[PDB]
């Protein structure tokens, strides 16, 4: 019977759709084992992975430890309907990130809305860009992950494609091998591999 | 007419609800500024009050600056109504705050449900709890105004009530009077005053 601690770090986003609902089942299935969970950018969950059995982090795969690729996400841009025909003037909104990824981002908007690419709005978690855009805030790109409840009679989504190919981003579990003797960090690993299959 | 950056920190859960909210009315009169939004524990925006120009945050006025009261937040205890009955037995779902407001909630929890406060799941931001609730997780306390979107079919929400006087948590915006001088800054402040009034 399986118990004690699991420490998870995961990026801001994660903590908002996938985690919560893997959790839901791996509490439900492993009563007894105390769940604590961080989130943070990418870099800072990386940084501090020392602090975590388990991380869930979006990009690259992280240095010196096994990694699982859990999904791949398309992205969108989005914009009210009722300003279709001033969507070049409207205020983008950026979040963090890694510069591979924002340079993407800077690059599809630069080519496809034919002017240069400016940030009105600069926010740091993806979280909080959905909400200034729901908001009424401006236009930005999400990544689909975090497009659950965007009014689809307020907001047009055009699907971000780079030369015919979509802008995507990664998602990966990361560990170090030697944590899944501990029953709990080995359940939550096999739960979370076989949740995304 | 209205130019330059404004630099705002805030407590996470601020930037999901009310700030979107502020800054869609901001920058539709002000659409040459740009804006700068940091997110954070209410600790993490005090510590770094020099990187912003305004700092909205929760529990206590920031010392030695300048405090505007925006708001109080009512609580709820929130859990399935389809298991009503196992409401005591549920895990619960803490998050990250100062003591004097987390111990507010374990002292509730141990009064109405009568029995020792444990939070079988810790996470450091209200957003992350409320979506762990959302999918199933367990229970939770929160605050009022990061209760929109929770199924009223699927939770039951009870008023958290100490002595029939409701649990509460402010909101202020704070700042340095010598930032007023900047008309970005002014119209920020001015603004937040009048919406919340
Ligand atoms: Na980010
Ligand atoms: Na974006
Ligand atoms: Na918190
Ligand atoms: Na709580």
């Amino acid at each position: 019977e399986v118990n004690g601690t699991i420490s998870i770090g995961c990026s801001s986003l994660i903590g908002q759709t996938l985690l919560p609902e893997v959790l839901s089942l791996y509490n439900a299935q492993f009563p007894n084992v105390e769940i604590q969970v961080q989130v943070g950018s990418t870099e800072q969950i990386k940084a501090n992975h020392r602090d975590y059995h388990v991380m869930i982090t979006r990009g690259n795969k992280v240095m010196n430890l096994a990694n699982t690729h859990l999904f791949n996400d398309d992205h969108y841009f989005i914009f009210p309907k009722n300003r279709r025909d001033d969507v070049t003037k409207l205020p983008f909104i950026e979040f963090q990130a890694d510069p591979i990824y924002i340079n993407q981002i800077k690059q599809w908007y630069n080519d496809n809305l034919e002017q240069d690419y400016h940030a009105t709005i600069t926010v740091d978690q993806v979280a909080t860009c959905k909400e200034m855009l729901i908001s009424g805030v401006g236009v930005t790109i999400l990544p689909e992950i975090m497009m659950k409840n965007i009014s689809k009679e307020q907001f047009e989504f055009e699907k971000v494609e780079i030369d015919n190919e979509p802008l995507i981003r990664s998602t990966f579990m990361s560990y170090d091998p030697s944590m899944l003797q501990l029953p709990q960090v080995d359940s939550f690993v096999n739960l979370m591999a076989s949740f995304v299959e």
